[PDB]
C-alpha cells in the first residue's frame, strides 16, 4: 500500500484529493464561490494495503497512486493533512478512473 | 473492460447514454420537452472489468458495448462527458437487452 | 435463454403477458372495466439466461416459455413491446405453475 | 413435487387448504361468523420441488400431501382454484404438522 | 425428534408448557391473577427434528423432552392442545436451562 | 460449559454478576443510592458450551468463569437466582477483561 | 493480544487514548475548552487477540501498541483506567495510521 505525507489509509480505503473547482467559465464569465457545488474529479494519492474477505493473501485495491476518478455524491470523509484537504473514500465508493 | 473517451467504470458499473425522446406522434403530433419523462431505452458505451464477488479470477459483466438495453426506472448515476449526458448503473439492474 | 420479439431478460427475470380480464360473468353480467383488479394469471413468453449464484455454470430458471403462471399481488416492472403490455418479474416471484 | 387440481407450487412453497371452523360448541350453542377468527390448522394439498439453496441436487420440503400442519398466524397467499379457497405459505413458515 | 400429544415441531422449533405462576408469597401473602407477569420457566416437552443450515444431515436441537428451560421475554407462540396452554419457540431463543 | 448453581447458559451466553456500587468516595463523601448507574464491572459466573456457526465441533467462549470483565453499557438480560441478580449476555457483547 | 494496565481487549477491539486537545494557536491565541471539539488522534495502547470470522487460527488486528492512528469520527466506546480515559473502537473503524 503506498502511503502519503506521514499517512497510510487501513484496508480498502482509498484517499484522494479533490480537483479545484472552475472559478470562470469559456468566455470569462466568472461563478461565485458559493456556487459550482463540491468537485467530483480527484487524484487518488494514498491507497490502503487491501480488504481481507477472501481468505489468505491481501487483495489490493482496485485503484493507484497518481489515477484521475470520479468521486462518488456522499460518502468521503474528511481528513486534514499538513493543513490541506483531503478525502478518504471505500475503494467500491468510486464510480471510475479517467484512462488516459 | 471496454473504456469510453477518457472514462472507464470500475467493478461491474455499466456506462450508457440514453436515447434521444420522441418529439412527434406517429400522425405528426409534437409533444412538450416537460412530458414524456425519461428514456429507458440506452446504448451501452462503457463496461468495467468486472466484479470480485467470486473467488479466483475476474468475472466480466454480461452486457457489451453496442448493446440496446432496457434501463430501470431509478438507480442511475448522472456523468458528464465532454459537456454530454451518461448514466453509470450496476450491471444488475439492467432489466434486459434488445436481441437483433 | 429463450427470447421473445427483439427482447431479452437478464440474469434470472421472466417477462410475461398477463390474460385478459373477465368482463362477463356465468350469467351474462357484465363488469364495469374499473372493477376486476388486476389478472394475477399470466403466460411465460421469455426466460434469462439465468443467475449467477452459484459458482461455475448457470443455473437456468424453472419456468419455460409457454409456461401458465400465476403472479405474485406486487413486484412486476412495467414494459411495453409493440405498443403491447407485458410484465417482468424474478424467477423466485413467481407463486406456482399450472400443470396440464 | 406432488402436484394439486391443474395447479403446482414452485420452489418450498407448500398449498394447503384451511379446516372448517368450529359453528357450534360442546353444548350446542352456536357462534357467529364473524367471530372465531381464521383456522391455523390446514391440510398439505400440494407440496414444491424444493428450494436451491444448497449446491447440487434438490432438498424437497419436509411436509408431504395429505398431513395435518398448525399455520402461523401471518404469511399466507390466497389463491383461488375452482372457486375454492387455498393458502399457499413457505416451507418454513410451517409451525408444525399433527403426527398421527 | 420426540413428539408430543399428536403433535410434532418443525424444524428448530421447540414446544414448552410454561410453569405454574406463584399465587402466595413464603409467609402466606397471595398475590392477584392480573399481577406477576408471565413465567419465564418452562418444562421442554416437545423437539423438533432439527436446522437445515449446515449441509449433509441433521443438526439436532440442544434441548430434550423434559428440561427445564429459561424463556426469553418475547418471542414465544401460542399453540392449544387438549385445551390446554404451549408456547413454541425457536432453538436459540431459550436463555438457559437449570442443570440438576 | 461451566454451570452455576442448578443453572447453564445455552450457546455462546454468559452469566455474570455486576460489582457492588460504590457507596462513598476516597474521602468518606457517601452517595445517594438513586445515582452511579448502573455497573459495568462483573465477575464472570457461568459460561455456556459454546456457538455452533463453524462446521464441526463447537468453539468454546474465550472468558471462563472467575474472569472480571467490563459489560456494555446495554444488552444484558436479567436473570434470578436464589433471590439474588445475574445478567445474562452474549460472548462478543463483552468488551473486555481485566487480565491480571 | 499486547495488554495494558489491567486490561485487555477481547476479539478485534482495540483500546486508544485521544491526544491532548490544542488549548493556543501558532501566534498564541487561545482557545476555550467547549470548542474545539474531539480530538481524532489517538495513540494506540492495547490491542486484543483478534477475529474470529476466518476458520481455523486468529487472525490478527492490523495496528500494534504504540501507532498513531485516525480516530472516527463516532463510535467509540468511553473507558475508564485509573480514574483517565480511553476509548475502545473496532478493528475495522480506524481510518488510517501516520505512518513514520
Amino acid at each position: 500500500g503506498q502511503a502519503f505525507r506521514k499517512f497510510l489509509p487501513l484496508f480498502d480505503r482509498v484517499l484522494v484529493e479533490r480537483s479545484a473547482a472552475e472559478t470562470v467559465t469559456k468566455g470569462g464569465i466568472m461563478l461565485p464561490e458559493k456556487s459550482q457545488g463540491k468537485v467530483l474529479q480527484a487524484t487518488v494519492v494514498a491507497v490502503g494495503s487491501g480488504s481481507k474477505g477472501k481468505g489468505g493473501e491481501i487483495q489490493p485495491v482496485s485503484v493507484k497512486v497518481g489515477d484521475k476518478v470520479l468521486l462518488p455524491e456522499y460518502g468521503g470523509t474528511k481528513v486534514v493533512l499538513d493543513d490541506k484537504d483531503y478525502f478518504l473514500f471505500r475503494d467500491g465508493d468510486i464510480l471510475g478512473k479517467y484512462v488516459d
